[PDB]
């Protein structure tokens, strides 16, 4: 790219001129990926990675990475950084009588100029009549000496409405957005017609695609796979589901907002003993769980999201940030299945999942070398080498650990593991509820702080003693097992009434509840625990169907779906192959 | 010496402190010897101090003010919480209490017996029964029975709902326990020191002629800096001094510790309400970048000074300058010189570790490799900049000083470079924030959406705010720390702590002087000692205590021209 000029407060405005590039260096999707810090803020060098950029350099804000400009002006909030707040957004068309600001998101639909992507600017400065921005992707020259706007554009007020002509003819501006709580004039958020959210099935021609081995067992990653599964990913891999890209862009937002109401859920939790108590983690860990949140709410790696997803909307059921699976289902295993037997022009939305977890991986805080910490099990077994791949591209050294046998203590007390390294930087696939359990009985008035072994008769380490040992810093952070916890879904919902991804919940039986229906659910029946209005999964092709999306650094890193023929998915219950389609 | 004895509760690692096996003068001075985990000083290894802190630190993620002598903890009536620094009351029960002690309690013994001047602290770390264990340092030297996370068991006794411990030693007193809880009942009221110890006295040397000649040297180039701005002066008469007790010192170190987290969280609710941050006259297109510099860099502030009035009548600050404090090269420096030149008792100047805690604070920074010292083309400048290098250097940091603008410019892609084409991206100046206020003063946050910093220019002209303001750039002092130095924020720092003992009732309401919209502030002037008004300063470094110093004028009012006046502390 090529550095054209600045905009305010000393924001770079770059050339995309993909052209002077060689498909040999298109190899590598790093070098397009544009940080400042560890803070991702896009594609080098969009439209919509110049606004999350200048709005980050200058205010400290961004807002949800979407697929497409136009995309933007559907968003109600933008995401506050440092605390991750949710900041309310609103969106003005143009001819409003809320006339446009300086720092304002100026976006165009798709058409004309800007034909299938819409765009996006900033408005810079406000030069009396004129409306001067910044934006990339649009010019490509070098701009004059200390100019700071790309383009300017004329308002024209009549009727105490406001009005902004573009430089181009055939387009269409959809209007501004402004970070304010004040709602006068402003667009309702947009509503997908909910037939564009119903899943459906689909079968594959059958010529034998699948007749043999189609997953390599030389690739050890596929072989572990194959170890634990056969050459299986579900029962019968002719038949699939797609979901509309209006859907997915649905998914994309959902996933990135949740991820924020859930995090002001936790913080809700953990500022209070009445409502942390009733998570049921040994108290004895408080002052050490509270602490892991204070100081690294942004270090969770990949968490996975469980939905309700038909033409009713979308709800969210669930969200395991501690101990979520089926990664390698959706990010390699599926991507084999659609070599070897889809031929569409559709997409599984899982793909890019793999190069997610690098960036973050990359961007995070982890140690040089990362221990992996595993269970002597076979599915375990390969989503411990999926990770391991993800952390071997970041640039990572690593170690599988299976059980807790080869590690032991050195003369100091430090763990060490079977070639006497130390073990100071973990990522796991045990859930920390299994290290919770090992000092259930551990009284907070009987002790100051957990009694972990530093040594033993035997040399025997204990889970316990490795992910709660000040010199380790572990992956995922403890504060994670909050979320999972369904005694999270009232809190969620008093923070958020009535949220289009919410449903009803409560620790007590309301009158919407009951004409409304609901289940019981203990901290589970139809009608201490949590009450929630009905809202079942949809039946596809004999198969309830419940979607799933992955977060990475919070972040969307795919969706994949998972079916069953009860009415309740397990952990058991299978991947089905998925296909987002025009 | 350093041998690991085992750990207590937590993982946390108990060290035995026999220093004898080594020198004196480099067990103090040394950086080998201070205690840290991770950015944040814990102690000196490996004291008793040093294991309370630790410990609470790696448990709780809290420290309590780190105070000279264990038995002064006793004093203290609140922790600090890290991370967001919010202060957690702490509550004193004496041996022999109703209220009872519980695990994680500090236990402070005073001084005498085995603990003979220092007194003593452990941590409360497992109830057995009528049995308490604690873990502590400097106590234990040979390491702990495999498996054994206490370093004491100690008995206690239940008579009548009232709870005493015996130590194992029998010539000591134990002082009580420390509980932090918001609950005042049974509780020690904190003591107050007599008025009489708070006093300032004048006092003045054996004149043999000390200081006839050249006592500054000037071959040395920052001491050479000091008399190009200053001549062979610290003050009118080098052969008076004043001084002021052991006491009084340690009154100073723990105000300047609590004082520090009482104007962060002044600053944390000015910067929260836009009603309160519009008095500060800061230029509103600059507001959200000072929102993110507090929320980000909170803790990167390196040093500041309190400027207090002390005497009979109790501690009170009038000021807290985070932005350019300066002073420390005549308190960490000139005032060594003139000690080692004219002193001759037993105490010490309470300034002489300034340099070695600048050091420490820049090392624990997160400022880069090479820093940029950014100063105005002014004589005073000239010293304080060189003082701060030299502590840049200790701490490995490679330098460069820039006078005025002119040698800066922008290369072809527009990013700072100084004189020899380096890139500047670190920068720790002694212009005041301010002055680059005042160039962007004019511009609208209604027509610009941030500040129009330049990025090139007809001549190559760059201003101080085109650098301090560039997103590049890593700045210190941060530009959060405006905050606390602006009289705007004495009101709000009453209503936060009412009736505190070290604030000046302060409102923008008349409940009496009034300063310059006005604040009105409770009549409080400063003591006049031998023939002058003396207002005592003390210097944050890194939020902690860097020592003391003394100013004072004929005037009632201190400026800034006002002289630096030798200070020593005497038991």
């Amino acid at each position: 790219g090529t550095l054209l000029g600045y905009a305010p407060g000393g924001v770079a405005i770059y050339s995309s001129d993909y052209s002077s590039l060689d498909p040999q260096e298109y190899e590598d999707d790093a070098v397009f990926r544009s940080y400042i810090d560890d803070e991702y803020m896009g594609h080098k060098w969009q439209c919509v990675e110049f606004a999350r950029r200048f709005l980050f350099l200058n205010y400290g804000v961004v807002f949800t990475d979407v697929g497409m400009a136009w995309e933007i002006f559907s968003l109600r909030f933008l995401r506050e950084v440092v605390n991750d707040n949710i900041l309310p957004l609103q969106a003005f068309p143009n001819g409003s009588p809320r006339a446009p600001v300086a720092g304002a998101l100026l976006i165009w639909d798709k058409g004309g100029e800007f034909k299938d992507t819409g765009h996006v600017a900033i408005i810079t400065q406000l030069h009396g009549n004129k409306v001067r921005i910044a934006e990339q992707n649009v010019i490509h020259s070098p701009l004059p000496q200390g100019q700071q706007w790309t383009r300017e554009l004329e308002m024209v007020v009549e009727n105490g409405c406001y009005t902004l002509k573009d430089t181009f003819d055939d387009t269409t501006i959809l209007g501004w957005m402004i970070q304010t709580e004040d709602t006068e004039y402003s667009l309702p958020q947009p509503e997908i017609a909910g037939e564009l959210l119903k899943i459906s099935g689909a079968r594959l021609e059958n010529k034998g695609q699948f007749d043999g081995k189609w997953l390599d067992e030389k690739d050890p990653l596929q072989n572990a796979y194959v170890q634990a599964n056969g050459q299986v990913i579900n029962q019968d891999p002719y038949h699939y589901y797609t979901i509309t890209e209006s859907a997915e862009q649905e998914l994309i937002k959902a996933t990135n907002e949740l991820h924020l109401m859930y995090l002001h859920a936790t913080d809700k939790v953990l500022k209070d003993d009445n409502l942390l108590a009733l998570f049921d983690i040994p108290k004895i860990l408080w002052p050490r769980l509270r602490l892991s949140w204070q100081r690294r709410r942004h270090h969770m790696i990949t968490g996975r999201m469980d939905f309700c997803m038909d033409e009713r909307g979308l709800k969210v059921y669930e969200y395991n940030a501690d101990s979520a699976s089926c990664h390698t289902e959706a990010g390699l295993i599926l991507e084999r299945w659609a070599e070897q037997g889809y031929k569409g022009n559709g997409f599984n939305p899982a793909e890019g999942l793999i190069n997610e977890l690098a960036g973050a991986w990359k961007h995070s805080r982890a140690r040089p070398f990362v221990h992996i910490m595993q269970d002597k099990d076979i599915e375990e077994n390969y989503h411990a080498q999926f990770m391991e791949q993800a952390l071997h591209q970041a640039g990572f050294e690593t170690r599988i650990l299976r059980g807790l046998d080869e590690l032991g203590w050195d003369a100091a007390g430090q763990l060490i593991d079977g070639e006497g390294r130390l073990v100071n930087c973990v990522w796991k696939t045990w859930a920390w509820e299994t290290a919770f359990d090992q000092i259930r009985e551990v009284s907070d008035r009987e002790f100051a702080a957990v009694p972990i072994r530093t040594g033993h008769p035997q040399n025997e380490v204990r889970l316990i003693d490795v992910l709660l040992r000040p010199e380790v810093l572990v992956f995922e952070p403890l504060w994670t097992v909050i979320p999972g916890n369904k005694a999270i879904l009232p809190i969620l919902w008093s923070l958020f009434p009535h949220h289009r991804y919410l449903l009803d919940t409560d620790f007590t039986v309301n009158d919407e509840l009951v004409k409304t229906g609901y289940a019981v659910k203990p901290i589970i029946d139809l009608v201490k625990n949590i009450y929630q209005q009905l809202w079942c999964l949809p039946k596809v092709d004999g198969k309830y169907i419940q979607v799933c999306t992955f977060t990475v650094g919070g972040n969307y890193g795919g969706t994949c779906l998972r079916g069953d023929e009860s009415l309740v998915i397990k952990k058991e219950s299978d991947i089905e192959p998925l296909i987002v389609v025009k």
